[PDB]
C-alpha cells in the first residue's frame, strides 16, 4: 500500500470537493492537468463499522475493480465499442488516517447538502482504503430532475443507456444490477451524434447536447472465457425489503428472474433497470419545456409506448436492435 499523498499530492488534495456518498464511502471531485476527475474512496479490511455497515475485504472489492476496468476498456475496443460507461484512470490501495483536507471537504458538504455518513475521522494510520480515480462523468440524473430541456433529451438518454448496456451484454455478458438514477451521469457535449459499435456494426445516436455515463459497478456481473465476476447477494436480507420507490421492486424482480442464482447471466435485469429509468423519465423528471410541437408530442407517445412494451424484450441488445423507439 501507498500513502494518500501518492494519489492525492498536495495541489490535487487542496482542490478536492465532496460530490457524493453512500454507505460504501465517499466521492470527491478534483482536478489535475486541467481536467476534472472523480475520486471514490472505500475503507477496506478493518473491524470498524463505517456508515453502519462492515467494511469489505480486498476479495470483496475486487469485483468492482475488475468490472470498472473492463467497462472502461470498451471505449477503445473495435467490434463492441462504447463510451457510455465511465473511464477508469487508476486504482490504488492506500494506508493511513483520513487526510485532514478531505475531512474539511467532507464537512463543507455536510454543512451545505447534509450527509447520512459518519464523519470519516476515526481511522487509524494502519487503515486500508481502495482509491479509484475515474473520469468525471457530469451530474446524476436524480440531481437533474428539474434541469433538462424536454422529453427529446429523455429519448437520447434512454437510447444512450440502452446502447451501452447492449454493447456490454455482447462483449462481457454484463448486467449492471443497480442502475438507479444516481448512477446515470449527464455531461454537456458539443458532439451532435455519439458513436457505438455492436458486434461490428457501427451506428450513431443524436446527443441532444448530452453524453451519458453509467457508473457504480458494486452489484454488477460479467464474464470472460467462462470466468464470472459478480456480487453474490443471495443471502442479503435488506436488499430485497425496500419500499417507497420502484427502485426497490427492481431488486425483487431481479431475484424472481434469476431464482436467487446471481452467478447466472440474466440480461433481462438490464431491461428491468431500463424500465425503471423510463418510469422515472415519465413520472418524476420534470422538463423546462413540455411537448408542444407535433414532433415532440409524438416523442412523448413513443416513450410511453416504450414503457408499456419494453418488459417484453429479453435484453438491452433485443431492445436496441428491435424496439421501434430506436428506428
Ligand atoms: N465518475 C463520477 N463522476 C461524477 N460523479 C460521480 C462519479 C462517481 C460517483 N459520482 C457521484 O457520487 C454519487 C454516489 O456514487 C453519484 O450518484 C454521483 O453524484
Amino acid at each position: 500500500p501507498v500513502p494518500f499523498s501518492h494519489c492525492l499530492p498536495t495541489e490535487k488534495l487542496q482542490r478536492c470537493e465532496k460530490i457524493g456518498e453512500g454507505v460504501f464511502g465517499e466521492v470527491f471531485q478534483t482536478i489535475a492537468d486541467h481536467t476534472p476527475v472523480a475520486i471514490k474512496i472505500i475503507a477496506i479490511e478493518g473491524p470498524d463499522l463505517v456508515n453502519g455497515s462492515h467494511q469489505k475485504t480486498f476479495e470483496e472489492i475486487l469485483p468492482e475493480i475488475i468490472i470498472s476496468k473492463e467497462l472502461s476498456l470498451l471505449s477503445g475496443e473495435v467490434c463492441n465499442r462504447t463510451e457510455g460507461f465511465i473511464g477508469l484512470n487508476s486504482v490504488h490501495c492506500v494506508q493511513g488516517s483520513y487526510p485532514p483536507l478531505l475531512l474539511k471537504a467532507w464537512d463543507h458538504y455536510n454543512s451545505t447538502k447534509g450527509s447520512a455518513n459518519d464523519r470519516p475521522d476515526f481511522f487509524k494510520d494502519d487503515q486500508l482504503f481502495i482509491v479509484l480515480e475515474f473520469e468525471f462523468g457530469g451530474i446524476d440524473l436524480e440531481q437533474m430532475r428539474t434541469k433538462l430541456s424536454s422529453l427529446a433529451t429523455a429519448k437520447s438518454i434512454l437510447h444512450q443507456l440502452t446502447a451501452s448496456l447492449a454493447v456490454a451484454e455482447a462483449s462481457l455478458r454484463f448486467e449492471h444490477r443497480d442502475l438507479h438514477w444516481g448512477n446515470v451521469l449527464l455531461k454537456k457535449t458539443s458532439l451532435k451524434k455519439l458513436h457505438y459499435t455492436l458486434n461490428g456494426k457501427s451506428s450513431t445516436i443524436p446527443s441532444c447536447g448530452l453524453q451519458v455515463s453509467i457508473i457504480d459497478y458494486t452489484l454488477s456481473r460479467l464474464e470472460r472465457d467462462g470466468i464470472v465476476v459478480f456480487c453474490d447477494v443471495s443471502m442479503d436480507e435488506d436488499l430485497f425489503t425496500g419500499d417507497g420507490d420502484y427502485q426497490f421492486d427492481i431488486y425483487r424482480l431481479m431475484k424472481k428472474e434469476n431464482n436467487n442464482r446471481w452467478g447466472e447471466y440474466h440480461p433481462y435485469s438490464n431491461v428491468l433497470w431500463l424500465h425503471y429509468l423510463t418510469d422515472k423519465m415519465l413520472k418524476q423528471m420534470t422538463f423546462k419545456t413540455k411537448c408542444n410541437t407535433p414532433a415532440m408530442k409524438q416523442i412523448k407517445r413513443k416513450i410511453q409506448e416504450f414503457h408499456r412494451t419494453m418488459l417484453n424484450f429479453s435484453s438491452a441488445t433485443d431492445l436496441l436492435c428491435q424496439h421501434s423507439l430506436f428506428k
